[PDB]
């Protein structure tokens, strides 16, 4: 038995929900087939007001064929220091799909001061190759994304003719937190990409939202990346599943990380930043290997709850660190 | 409803594979926690004699990683101009991967020229980036490579240094078709992508397989080209499954494509597995009759297609005229 | 004191030339301010019938830069595979530019069959990233591509709305060598490069001909790809002297060459096909080759899987006859 | 004629300089047989004290070069946000290169904080693809790299075991300006792009220097991007008059940048830090009035220069010129 804090990844499928994939239908999503996959997708799209889904592996393959088909060669993508498309996927978008990343200063909760995006937008000009596109991410490592100014940012990749991709790997968690609907946090958007493998617990994958040309474009990048998949349906209908049925209660994630900051409250400790299941800490190794010991397991350290977290783990993991100290 | 011959992709997860899948055990594959990956790269590694096994959600991936982690920016990869890594990949290996591609024309066995590699590898010289990968393709729309040839490629690649990859997506039919053990037929590679979702029946991917450096590398770019799935045991449980349950059945697959070219003796030696080679208004009919296929037509058969399906196809093709 | 027959590419500027390079005006290129370069873009387009051009240091950029100013990332080049775009730039398009190449079996006069470039054509479709360009090369291994051919290949491209795009970096070869001007060679291409730097005689550099569109692209990229120079008016002042002035005495490398040819095709010892010198090119075969390069080599004779000997205006006719002597010599 | 402060890079070949071009001996470049480039590349790696020296038609391909020739696919290359290799070459090194450019912020000095370069290096890992180089710049903007930095860095990136390399572009103006030889001061680099077609006045090209290994991969790019010339050398020739006879003349270039500031900066409406005047760049802002009038108004009297007005001095900028300027100014205000 271990108390695992790392990340809201590890989260496994209910019994409910593998019931679920058991009796899915499935088909060739090659050929546009698999019933599942045509489900979830159909589902997302309407759910986020979208035209067209698609259903990826991975959140880093749903960045992926956003930035790519929102950037050709040489084309620009504005997007935050601290973004995960930035910082954790390996710049794929540059390495891979020849996209000019453009990083710049992103703020604590996950906003891109104005000023610098619209510094760092290039011109179609002579020599200047045009910024195309502009990123953002909600939540933004817990945080949420402040819906104020995602109109103003609207504003901004409008006057420069640009699109618009948001990073909602835990959108949902922005959601529920702040009480606006998922149509609210997404109508700026033009593209979407969520994440149904982290809080909403299902096993496998991602959903890349937007319309329908831009999903046809990055379903054919889909096809040269790796990601075009046979009989997903088992998949998508877990994701399916967990969209329906676990995003209400990603509040009780919230709660236990709530109740988990405050415990831990010779630990800095910002509660203005645990806005939904993440706790981030401050005091390295010997920690880690005394939690490691007790089956306390995380990774600034973060901590993260999800649906296998319960309120005795959190005590447990309090209790850890008191005796810690 | 359908009888399906447009591929061996279209097979689905028998009923007992689903159970398998119920009560897969899994976990964060990124931790490399995921016990059904684990538990299918081990086998996938072992039954091929290679080191490490890398589990993707598809052989298009499989193969791009595998150029990818032999071949860098710049350097070159031979290959068959007909090979699915050229012609069906949407050239990854080179718009994503930097790879330069090398294809060579492809004989009637689906084998590469000796002459024709030999004289396509590019020495590492004052302008040219080298040659570093030569790949081949086991079986070649549905065609086996004879195994002398293989392990004779083997000696040209180590000649100039190189590496070997095998495109095996339909390793196990050669194997069962030829009579020679899987062992045998890697051997000469250094690098082998299986598919598990055609004819072993698995819902979702491939396992590449090689030395454990080589994974190494593919793993790392598999993070960045988005594969690095979650819990993946349910699907990885599958392909285990059907490595182990799958691969004798196929035999019928290509007695029944084999009795269905027999068939078609109205109005064949490439016919050695699951494949029918042939040569608008057809289609029309045949859709009409609940009968699916794919310049020149090809019929696959798999585990969801019947005795009595092969006969009513060849019953609408006399029909046909 | 050697006499090098390797290539045309080891052409020195004549002392005319060098007066022309002297007095040149120039300004910064990158500005659009080079008097020199705007000269010979405005001649060079002109000459080709096309609406613009674009001086660059090499015909590998200009090829380099035609293609992926023709194919954005993962669009398809249909080409010859024994094109110089695929066999001898180091596939920079594909690798550089993300363009995938998509080569077809090319032919003895440079030609690609139909058959094979309609069967190579990638639709524009739901997993298939269309081709969008054919590359085609005139001359080729100094052979001339048939006009004929080329108004059918115009007609397949048009049907399947591609761009086409010709590698004349020894066009002008073609042009003494058939009769047909210039204007009508390039008449059916959408793009052209055109090498200054061989058989022309100036130093440095290649120019990339077409639409304004096509080379305002070719001209962002070439300042990505490092070849946006500053006061290159020097070295493109000696290429409109080139074009100016050197066109016409191609003839009298073809002559040479042939006559080169006629002499060691009467040699024992020597396989030639006489059909395959058109230009200023000779193919020859042994019937070992190191041995005669390094025997050729030793009495300042030089020259290069085939054997191939190619004459410029730095070989003169005692030069062709001392050859002649030297394999006469060797065999 | 105009007043031509825009740029260095519209400095023109002297008289001295064409009859140099002009009696150039040349050759094939490709085959290794042009004696003018071979001679300007030896006598430049020795110049920078490093193995090996590689030709090209711009300082961009250069860098481009360089980048790629430390950097493999994938690969990290840690640089300045306001560095020109990331801000005005297309970010040629990712997109063609498929190199993963890491900006931190730069200073003003041209230099970047020790613990920003740490904080952007990945390690060789599982899932992280390796950092490989730094780039530095000097002059940046004009200023002065300054040294006891330089050798910190060195320290940095020995004990992470990168390269570094520097885009020298205007490294001789630091040359003059500083005090420091050009040896001492590309010494703690790996490889080096120095530009001859600004203030040395070449109209050609630039010299990537580094060591044998690093230029022997940086030629074989050369060829693939289309940089292999043929008779380049009596460019390479302007290039090599240009090192022996035009970087001691540099100084004027900086004393009339100096000049220029001093008389703006004693005028209203002109805001102007002297202590960013250190070679042969005068960066001034209104205050306040736009930009694009002033320069319409300076052009008609053929006064040429260029989001923040820069002034750059070179070897066809005199003295009468810069008083004319001045004047200019002040009549405009
Ligand atoms: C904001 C964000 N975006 C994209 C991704 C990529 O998704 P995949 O890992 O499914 O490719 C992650 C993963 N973040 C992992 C973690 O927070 O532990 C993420 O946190
Ligand atoms: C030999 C071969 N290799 C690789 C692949 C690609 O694998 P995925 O499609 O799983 O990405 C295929 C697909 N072949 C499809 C067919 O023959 O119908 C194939 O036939
Ligand atoms: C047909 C053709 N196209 C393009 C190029 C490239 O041009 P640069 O070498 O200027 O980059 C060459 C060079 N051919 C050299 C030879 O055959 O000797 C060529 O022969
Ligand atoms: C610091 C620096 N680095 C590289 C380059 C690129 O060199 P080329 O322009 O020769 O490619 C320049 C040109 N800078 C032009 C200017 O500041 O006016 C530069 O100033």
């Amino acid at each position: 038995r271990y108390i695992d804090l790392r990340s809201d990844t590890v989260t496994q499928p209910t019994d409910a929900m593998r019931q679920c994939m058991l009796h899915a239908e499935v088909g060739d999503d090659v050929y546009g087939e698999d019933p599942g996959v045509n489900a979830l997708e159909a589902y997302g799209a309407d759910l986020l007001g979208k035209e067209a889904a698609l259903f990826v592996p991975s959140g880093t393959m749903s960045n992926l064929l956003a930035v790519m088909s929102h950037c050709q060669r040489g084309e620009g993508a504005v997007l935050g220091s601290a973004a995960h498309i930035y910082r954790y996927e390996a710049q794929g978008s540059a390495v891979l799909g020849s996209v000019a990343l453009q990083p710049v200063p992103m703020q604590a909760d996950g906003s891109l001061a104005l000023a610098d995006v619209r510094a760092a937008i290039a011109p179609d000009d002579v020599y200047f190759t045009p910024t195309r596109l502009v990123c953002l991410e909600n939540t933004h490592n817990g945080k949420v994304l402040p819906l104020p100014y995602l109109r103003e940012m609207r504003e901004l990749v409008d006057e420069h003719g640009l699109q618009l991709h948001l990073d909602g790997a835990r959108l949902f968690n922005a959601v529920v937190a702040s009480g606006h609907t998922v149509r609210e946090l997404v109508a700026p958007f033009d593209s979407v990409s969520i994440c149904l493998s982290k809080g909403l617990g299902a096993p496998v994958g991602s959903l890349l939202v937007g319309s329908h040309a831009f999903i046809a474009r990055a379903r054919r990048l889909r096809k040269m990346v790796g990601g075009g998949m046979r009989q997903a349906g088992i998949l998508a209908q877990a994701g399916l599943f967990a969209l329906q049925q676990h995003v209400v209660r990603l509040a009780d994630d919230h709660r236990r990380a709530r109740q988990l900051a405050e415990g831990l409250a010779g630990i800095r400790l910002d509660l203005a930043q645990v806005q939904t299941n993440m706790v981030f800490l401050q005091l390295r190794a010997p920690l880690l290997a005394f939690m490691k010991a007790r089956g306390i397991l995380f990774s600034e350290l973060r901590l993260v709850t999800h649906l296998q977290i319960h309120d005795d783990d959190i005590e447990e993991v309090i209790d850890a660190f008191t005796e810690y100290l």
